[PDB]
């Protein structure tokens, strides 16, 4: 898991039967002083995130509990603290 | 699962029984910005994407869904994408 | 499996029903040196541990044995380290 | 899957039970220009490599179905590559 | 599979019931020049490795009820990199 914030999102018609009814979102992984790395990701919304939400990511074959997918949206971050 | 845009195909003949009939291309990973980073993949079309497309491409267990020995392949052809900032 | 601290803690109402009553901390990844990384992940506490402790964090599929979206959490506390 | 070429072989009798009587071989990644990065990795030959060769390298749990260890197996030889640009 | 040495032994009370009995050591990733980098992971013994002996490192969901994500799974006799 990781901290991430929804960037974007990505459209696409000509994808998986597992994929239907998807919503794709472009995700940046943070840092722990919620400074965003070089990193992104497209991971699908399970909990119904908006855009500039600091959300957790669960990535591999953990985000297929939620599937072709390997990247989903798990929780959306209240707090943190370092 | 990633962003990227089909660079090319790879030909092989002496390959695995669970990659019989499949179409393998390359890969490169892009940014948010749709640049192309130094990361590039072989992966299995199944969707059938063309050379210069941007596709979805999912890695891993999940790829196999698609007894493979699969572990990346292209799920989705990407038809727009946003990138925003708020408020 | 890794070697990490236990940096602080991740708080979510809105969050998946298989994180129901879980711990989330923030973890950064140490060297054999105990040296922290740049690298930090969000784990799932299950030992109980607390802020400062060095912990043991696997990854992965391994992760789910804690049908959960777990792709990372603590497996234990670290008593020693040796690095000869 | 990645582009690697067949660096060497390591040799280990005390193995698992699951690495009995396989080759195991040193592959070095390569880029889409077929050029050597960094990174190296010691795989389970399946379909008969021979130094220098280029291989298609996959790894994972797709490695296992070559109860198995691998998480790293050759599964073909690459025949040829094609880069591209397009428009 | 990575070549790996290993550097030294982790030792851990309050563990999971799965990683009970088990050698949990300290093993740097190596090259093909076997030259350690920067990487070390810590890895469930199962061969029975010493320290400094290299070692060739299973992980993910090869290496495990397991929590186990890596394992040494062999004990390398001699190694060649043909140039
Ligand atoms: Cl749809
Ligand atoms: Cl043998
Ligand atoms: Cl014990």
């Amino acid at each position: 898991m990781y901290l991430g914030k929804v960037i974007g999102t990505v459209v696409s018609t000509s994808k998986n039967e597992s994929l239907s009814g998807t919503k794709l979102l472009v995700v940046a992984r943070l840092t722990e002083k919620l400074i965003p790395d070089g990193s992104t990701q497209v991971v699908v919304d399970t909990v119904g995130a908006g855009n500039g939400e600091i959300v957790i990511v669960s990535c591999g074959s953990s985000a297929r509990q939620s599937s072709v997918i390997d990247a989903a949206v798990v929780g959306i971050v209240d707090t943190v603290e370092t």
